[PDB]
């Protein structure tokens, strides 16, 4: 027996409107916003280190003017995220995204875990200081080009983004050691699960928990290579679901199951009109 009543969005839907399903957990990655016009820096049709970077500056504050959004617009899968919210089901959302486009939609820093940081916060890199600034100032300074310093102290400024040599942030392995004691459905959406420690979250879900991915390509299944993982097809598969396509459309086709289109159409379109007008 399983939770799932069968291993498909309609099964998924039917659990999270049962008494059962109290707890989301969503897993995120650049998928979710490239609908929002932002590229993942990863994938090769889209076009790092941490002590590089403290005595060449200029190089990542040119390549980050290169690559500044030129609107910041949440897709459907980010409102799909705040509509959990706003219905007492979301725990966490834990992102491997930097575009801030998860707080734009109405997602607060207690819901967030920013596993590879964010641009939403820049903080004086001189351990004795420490100065924070937020992203206006930064995004003034990268189109400005001037390279950010800190008004107290002149050292350099960086953004809250973990650079390659700096590990994940204290926050990520402190949340994820309750959450996912807590967890009724794990929410993988967008991303390929290629990148360490983030990846491993799927391992530390209850055995029972159903695990709905939502992603362009199947991701997740163990390595044949070397070796728990997704099990999506087997005769052994119990509670791991994949929908293969855009991740707007699979929350779009999620949300109708559940009665949510009208709600999430109305929450988009606003949101939207909004950010549209400034
Ligand atoms: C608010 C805002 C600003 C910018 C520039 N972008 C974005 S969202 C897009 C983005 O990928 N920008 C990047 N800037 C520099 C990058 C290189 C890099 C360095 C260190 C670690 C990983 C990658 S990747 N949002
Ligand atoms: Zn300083």
């Amino acid at each position: 027996e399983r939770l799932l009543d069968e291993l498909t969005l309609e099964g998924v839907a039917r659990y999270m409107q049962s008494e059962r399903c109290r707890r989301v957990i969503c897993l995120v990655g650049a998928g979710i916003s490239t609908s929002a016009g932002i590229p993942d820096f990863r994938s090769p049709s889209t076009g790092f280190e941490i002590s590089y970077f403290k005595k060449h500056p200029e190089p990542f504050f040119a390549l980050a003017k290169e690559l500044y959004p030129g609107q910041f617009k949440p897709t459907i899968c980010h409102y799909f995220m705040r509509l959990l919210k706003d219905k007492g089901l979301l725990l966490r959302c834990y992102t491997q995204n930097i575009d801030t486009l998860e707080r734009i939609a109405g997602l607060e820093q207690e819901d967030l875990v920013e596993a590879h940081g964010t641009f939403y916060t820049s903080h004086c890199v001189s351990a004795s200081c420490r100065h924070e600034y937020p992203l206006s100032w930064m995004k003034e300074k990268i189109f400005s080009e001037v390279t950010p310093k800190c008004e107290d102290c002149q050292s350099l400024v960086k953004p809250d983004i973990v650079f390659f040599g700096e590990s994940l942030p204290a926050r990520f392995f402190s949340c994820m050691q309750s959450d996912f004691l807590k967890v009724d459905l794990l929410l993988v959406m967008g991303t390929s699960l290629q990148v360490q420690p983030f990846a491993s979250l799927i391992s530390k879900a209850p055995l029972s928990t159903p695990r709905l991915l939502i992603n362009k390509e199947k991701a997740g299944q163990s390595d044949p290579f070397l070796g728990g993982g997704m099990d999506f097809d087997s005769k052994k598969a119990y509670r791991d679901v994949a929908w293969l396509g855009e991740c707007d459309q699979g929350c779009l086709a999620l949300a109708e199951l559940l009665g949510w289109k009208k709600e999430l159409e109305d929450l988009v379109r606003r949101e939207h009109a909004s950010i549209d007008a400034q």
